[PDB]
């Protein structure tokens, strides 16, 4: 069982209950089955084949996750083409992926008109409200791709076979490692027990690990609710209406929620609800505001496409008082390039390989045992937690010794009279590195210098105390490298500077 497949089984196993909904609109399992059904008849009656590459390039609908899904029952490449890239560069990846179709919705096609009709090797254009001054040529409307009954025709997939290209570099994914992304995400979703679960993704459905989330929910039984921009831009709003189980973000994604409680009366209830922050590095921050704003037990997500999926997961960031990512998922392996230390960079290895790279022309097959270099150095305790040491870029060398920034950080946030926090490292002469902390009183909260530096004495090493203190009421925009380049400026502009 491939992806399809594995739809096909829950959804005639479970017909008749709801696998997507948006705020005004529902589809049952079966019916989406019957919609996918549809577009693969109309796909094949285009001369679309197996192994033909299909830009999509739509908004988060039902259209979108039943079209991923009839690309996978006849074995056609989709090529989700992301909402953030310009006209110009949604033509260069149609061109570059070789692409002999595309399927979008009305308001991506007509951002990215004669960009889209003027790569020639297109053979069909499907719209979603498409203009009827615009039916000609091989620009056609989305209802003729599902205009004919299913044609019950059959088709062989293999697991070995090309199903998508995720471009960051075109990632090139089989059946069988969507198969394995999907089976580590499928880790990854898990909404408490309701006293039927609604799976809610904030980041675009054409974006790889919302594609992921959805497969992996509808997969397990649960209803994927899908959002508009509108929609997510009154989130708390649309929270309170739909009531989700599960909520995946970005780490903003969350900051914003809980900005938005501090000034709507009516509080919203996420306590019920679990919340999963995904990104490339540490989410202990944002977990321990997020907690005392919901009382909800935020969870991180840990992944890339290169990787296939999610590759390490923390069910619980704020049972850890360190910054931390969490642990490996099944079959994941990891290597810490820690020679001579107990700290290095994380090398991973997934069990979802990526089959290679296109680059235009030839799929550059990876060696199936590579290791990849994150770029984020940790330590592994004990129970195998992979404690977040942060981007090796950012560490700091004190008498010879590393200091990482988000460590003396994470101390720093604790004492209530922070609000946040950046610590970096200048130049100097006869020590190499200077350790400045950046600090921002909480608001009311009246500043006091020394008491950091007593609270850091007993908390943190010697070697780690920033030697100076900038005491700024608004950090700026976060990269420590940008904020150490303006180190005479923020002194300046600093409502204190304290030197120790
Ligand atoms: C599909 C690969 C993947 C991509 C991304 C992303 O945010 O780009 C993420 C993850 C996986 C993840 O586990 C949390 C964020």
């Amino acid at each position: 069982m491939n992806t399809f497949s594995s739809f096909r089984k829950h959804a005639l196993l479970h017909s008749k209950e709801t696998a997507v909904k948006s705020i005004n609109h529902n589809i049952s399992f079966y019916n989406l089955l019957l919609l996918i059904q549809r577009i693969a008849t109309g796909l094949k009656s285009a001369n679309i084949k197996k192994g033909d590459r299909i830009s999509i390039h739509m908004g988060n609908c039902f259209e979108l996750i039943a079209t991923y899904y009839a690309c996978l029952k006849i074995g056609a490449v989709f090529v989700p083409l992301s909402l953030k890239l310009s006209a110009k560069e949604v033509k260069n990846l149609i061109q570059h992926s070789s692409s002999c179709a595309y399927i979008g919705d009305k308001k991506r096609f007509y951002e990215t008109k004669q960009e889209i009709e003027s790569c020639t090797m297109l053979e069909k254009i499907w719209v979603i409200d498409l203009k009827i001054e615009d039916k000609e040529n091989n620009t056609h409307n989305w209802e003729e791709i599902i205009s004919q009954p299913y044609d019950y025709s059959e088709d062989n997939i293999y697991t070995d076979e090309i199903a998508s290209i995720f471009y960051t570099k075109g990632i090139v994914y089989s059946q069988k490692t969507l198969i394995d992304a999907v089976n580590l995400t499928k880790v990854t979703i898990n909404p408490r027990l309701p006293k039927k679960p609604a799976i809610l993704s904030l980041v675009d459905l054409i974006s790889p690990w919302s594609i992921l989330i959805t497969f992996a929910a509808l997969q397990k039984g649960y209803s994927v609710l899908l959002l508009s921009e509108v929609d997510i831009e009154n989130i708390t709003e649309t929270l309170k209406e739909t009531q989700p189980a599960w909520i995946a973000g970005t780490p903003s994604n969350f900051h914003k929620i809980i900005k938005n409680e501090e000034n709507n009366n009516n509080s919203l209830d996420l306590s019920e609800t679990v919340c999963v922050a995904g990104g490339d590095s540490c989410a202990t921050e944002l977990s321990q505001k997020f907690f005392e704003c919901f009382g909800s037990h935020l969870q991180s997500s840990y992944g890339q496409t290169e990787l296939g999926g999610p590759v390490i997961y923390h069910h619980d960031i704020y049972a850890i008082n360190e910054p931390s990512i969490g642990w490996p998922l099944p079959g994941v392996e990891i290597k810490i390039n820690n020679t001579q230390s107990s700290n290095g960079e994380l090398l991973i290895r997934s069990p979802a390989k990526t089959i290679g790279i296109w680059n235009g022309h030839d799929i550059e097959l990876f060696p199936s045992d590579r290791w990849l270099a994150t770029g984020d150095l940790v330590r592994q305790e004990n129970n195998r937690n992979l404690i977040f040491l942060g981007r090796e870029k950012d560490q700091i060398k004190i008498e010879g010794y590393p200091v990482y920034p988000i460590e003396i950080e994470n101390t720093l946030i604790q004492h209530a009279d922070i609000a946040a926090s950046v610590v970096f490292s200048v130049p100097d002469k006869y020590a190499g590195e200077r350790i400045i902390a950046l600090i921002q009183p909480q608001k009311n909260h009246s500043l006091k210098a020394e008491t950091i530096a007593s609270y850091l004495s007993d908390n943190l090493a010697h070697y780690k105390h920033p030697s100076e203190y900038i005491f700024i009421k608004e950090i700026p925009v976060i990269s420590r490298r940008k904020l150490s380049n303006e180190y005479h400026l923020l002194k300046s502009q600093a409502e204190k500077v304290f030197t120790l």
